[PDB]
Formats: structure tokens, sequence, C-alpha cells
């Protein structure tokens, strides 16, 4: 690799490797409970015994139908110590949405618990369910697995819908890159508190919630509850200690910087309108202005807001990430100069695989890498223009 990171590894080997690292160090809390990485990795590996027995294996749909809970991240982490990828189910969805989606991934088994059991039966799900807080795991064994894995196999499927929902097929080789990419550019450390805004069936909630379990630092699921009250977020983080938090900028505007102040790095995703955003909080923290759509593993390009720099009237999306490509073109896929406008191609360890049983679809967005020959590149459908500083502006949709 360009970067270096932690080639040849999964997901789950890197976890093992913080459990074994930091055994009694927190590693999720949510609400009066937690977990050392040792609970975790220990519970993680007797569910990933009980779903190797019912058939999870390389390249298995396990779709998970669960609260924003210790639960789903144990969940995650066995279905990946399987060898299988997990589809989250967003559980809020109408019922509806989630029929359709579990008919698209064609999953033969969904992981739940009591509390969502019902929804389960009224989707009308006729697979195998495995009620996780009715099975009993106590007595498995809590070694670790090691199930034969690849970097390319299948680590999860993200649904969104704009027509029809589609499945992004995310691999193992872009969080790995994640891992160095966030504790070279963001510090991040095992001291590290990590607030998980996002529930767990966003792309972004998986990539937060590994920012912290991959570097041995502590996850805190934030609650609906504290979420909805502006003033129970803030207290929630100072309470706490929370040192890092990726937001949407619709939420950071409500927030008072003298409310919170143990933040470190503030992560969100915003264009020149959040220039007085920026400029509130670039000098209280480590303003990171993030863009990087599901289908390239939510990462592409950063912004870090120079603190110690007067106001800023414009915010870049930034410079592309370690071991990924930028290229602006025109609709011939030919490069522009600067001040040119035109689409955003990303290329690299990120990329998705495609979009699960689209194939013409998966054609069209992820095409082949002229610059980077038996490589593929993805067409985001955004705008951009590059600045000669280097940095791009983010302009809105093609
Ligand atoms: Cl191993």
């Amino acid at each position: 690799a360009l970067v270096p990171y932690a080639q040849g590894k999964s997901i789950h080997q890197l976890f093992e490797e913080q459990a074994e690292a930091f055994p009694d160090r927190v590693a999720i809390v949510f609400e009066n409970r937690r977990l050392s990485y040792q609970e975790l990795n220990r519970k993680a590996n007797q569910l990933a015994r009980a779903l190797l027995e019912k058939g999870v294996q390389t390249d298995s749909i396990v779709g998970v139908m669960m609260e924003k809970s210790i639960e789903n991240v144990i969940a995650i982490l066995a279905v990946l110590k399987a060898g299988g990828a997990y589809v989250p189910i967003d559980i809020e969805y109408p019922r509806d949405r989630i029929q359709y989606i579990l008919q698209d991934s064609q999953t033969k088994i969904v992981l739940t618990q009591k509390s969502v059991s019902q929804l389960v039966h009224d989707v009308g799900y006729s697979g195998e369910v495995v009620v996780l807080d009715e099975e009993q795991l106590d007595a498995r064994e809590t070694a670790n697995l090691h199930q034969p894995s690849k970097p390319t196999d299948l680590a999860y499927v993200i649904y969104t819908s704009g027509g029809k929902p589609k499945g992004t097929m995310l691999e193992h080789k872009g969080i790995a890159n994640l891992q160095s990419f966030f504790q070279n550019s963001f510090g991040v450390t095992e001291q590290d508190r990590i607030g998980l805004f996002a529930s767990m069936s966003f792309a972004a909630s998986v990539s937060e919630m590994f920012m912290a379990l991959l570097s041995g630092a502590s996850l805190y699921i934030l609650s609906k509850q504290t979420i909805h009250d502006f003033a129970a977020f803030e207290h929630y983080l100072s309470e706490n200690e929370l040192t890092i938090i990726t937001l949407p900028p619709t939420y950071l505007t409500h927030l008072t910087p003298e409310r919170i102040t143990s933040l470190r790095i503030m992560i969100t995703a915003g264009s020149a309108s959040s220039a007085p955003l920026v400029n509130k909080w670039k000098d209280k923290l480590r303003y990171i202005n993030a863009y990087g759509p599901t289908e390239t593993s939510c990462s592409a390009t950063i912004w870090e807001a120079p603190s110690n720099q007067l106001s800023v009237q414009s915010v870049p999306i930034g410079k592309p990430i370690q071991n990924t490509h930028i290229y602006i073109v025109n609709e011939d896929l030919q490069l522009l100069p600067t001040g040119s406008e035109g689409e955003l191609c990303i290329g690299g360890v990120g990329l998705a695989r495609g979009y699960w049983n689209r194939p013409d679809l998966t054609a069209e967005k992820f095409v082949d890498n002229p610059f980077v020959p038996g490589e593929k590149m993805y067409r985001t459908g955004d705008l951009a223009k590059w600045l000669t500083d280097g940095t791009i502006e983010f302009l809105g949709r093609i």
C-alpha cells in the first residue's frame, strides 16, 4: 500500500488484537451498562460459535433487527467472527420498507432480541430467527475462532433509499484502511471516548463504531432520549468526558461550546454555508469537515479547519485520505484543471464491491478507473472543483 495499514487483516482480527492488548479497558457503554474489551470479545465469540452451527459462512448475508444497544455490537462482531456479512435492518423503517429489504437481500437468518421479535413477526419474515437474549450461549467456548477470512470478503451491506432501496456491499479492506487513517489523521488512541450518534443501520454508524473498537477506545452508545434533548446531549458528553463525536451540521448548530469541554475532535459533513459553524468551533477543538459516500466506506476527503487562523468565508471538503484517490472529471471522464467544475469520482481501497443484486447499476456507478488500469472508481454524481491550494470545493449535484 502507499500509506501503511493493517493489510491482510479482517475487521474482527483487528478487534481481537485490541481485545488482547487492552482486555480490561472499557469497550462499549449503553446507559448504566458497560463491557470491557475482554467481556465483549468473549460474548461475541460465544455467539459466533452458535452462528457457525446455523450455517453462517463467507459472504452469508445475516440480517440484524435490533435496538441501538450493546447486544447489537455483540451481534455485529459475532457475524464477522463467523465469516459472514451483516445487513442491519432499520427497525424505525415502515413495515413495507423492511419487507422490501428482507426480500431483496435474500437473507436466510435474522438476529433479533425480545423487544424486537413482534416487529420481526409483523414484517412476516419466514426464515430462521435467532432471538439473542433467549439463546443460551454462556456455556460456549470463549476463545477466538480463527475462521478463514480474506480482506476482500464481504463485511457488511448497507441499505439506503433515494428509487428502490439498494444495498451497498462493503468489504473488510476499507475499514482496515480507516483504522490507520483514524490513528494517523485523527490521533485516535485507546484513551478516546467516542459517542455513537447514528443508529446502527447507517454506514456512518458502522464507521464510528470501528473508529473506537479498532483502537482500544470506548464507544458510548447515545440513547434516543439523550439525542432528542440538546441539554441532555451536552450533559451526557460532559459527564462522560467524550473526546470524539461525528455529528450532522444541523444538529451541531444547536450546541453550545461552553457546555461541552471534553471534545478534542469533532467531525461533520458540510460545505460553504457551514462557515459560521466552522468559525465558532475551529478554535475549541479539531474541527474536521469530511466528505464520503457509503459507496467508498463513508470516507473520501477531509479538511481540518486551521485553528490559529482568521475567520473563513468558504469551507472546502479538503483532500483525499490515505490510499484513496479523487478525480474531478467531465462527462467523458477526462481530468479537469483547477477551477473547472466536474463530477467527483473516487478510487482506492475504500470502494464498495457494488450494489447487491444490481449488476447494471453497479456497472454504471463503479466504472473502470482509466487513470489506474485494473481498478474501479465510483461516480458520485456530485459536482466539485479543485481550488489552486490543492483542496476540493463541493458544489452540489451534477
Ligand atoms: Cl487470526
